[PDB]
């Protein structure tokens, strides 16, 4: 029986919208949000199985920008007191023999300042040998990154929105 570990990786930003309209938005809306402001970075997100809660099954299917290919999730927890979000990757380019699955885990810390933190953790489910790297994860952390700044433009430019 092949050595099942867990590869942790965690990374953070800040912003200067404050986690309860971050986490509607960028989180909870990102279904709707993402594919209206960013159609190259995401053409359309679909529940298969679930209501939105813990559970939900949904594919992402990407623009352009990502040559129309998809990343399937499921959802593993919701805290919207705590702004806590998690999911793990259960299809997607990520995966392979080694990797069998990504949990992922979003979580929004305020700070004094009234912004946000943005701190990312992805837990990699490895079997066998571990060959992860450092280049393969970093190109996974710019990505959400790049995409976040598109969104934190568009919350600035439109106030009103999600209040
Ligand atoms: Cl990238």
């Amino acid at each position: 029986g092949a050595m099942a570990g867990v590869f942790t990786y965690e990374t953070e930003f800040t912003s200067v919208i404050p986690p309860p309209r971050l986490f509607k938005a960028f989180i909870l809306d990102a279904d709707n949000l993402i594919p209206k402001i960013a159609p190259q970075a995401v053409k359309c997100a679909e529940i298969i199985e679930g209501r939105g809660g813990v559970g939900t099954i949904k594919k992402i299917t990407f623009g352009e920008g990502s040559q129309f290919g998809s990343v399937t999730h499921k959802i593993d927890g919701i805290d919207k007191e705590n702004f806590v979000y998690s999911y793990s990757l259960i299809e997607g380019d990520a995966l392979s023999d080694k990797i069998e699955k990504i949990s992922y885990e979003t979580k929004l810390v305020s700070s004094s300042d009234g912004g946000s933190i943005i701190k990312s953790t992805s837990n990699y489910h490895t079997k066998g040998d571990v060959e992860i790297k450092e280049e393969h994860v970093k190109a996974g952390k710019e990505k959400a990154s790049h995409l976040f700044k598109l969104v934190e433009g568009y919350l600035l430019a439109n106030p009103n929105e999600y209040c």
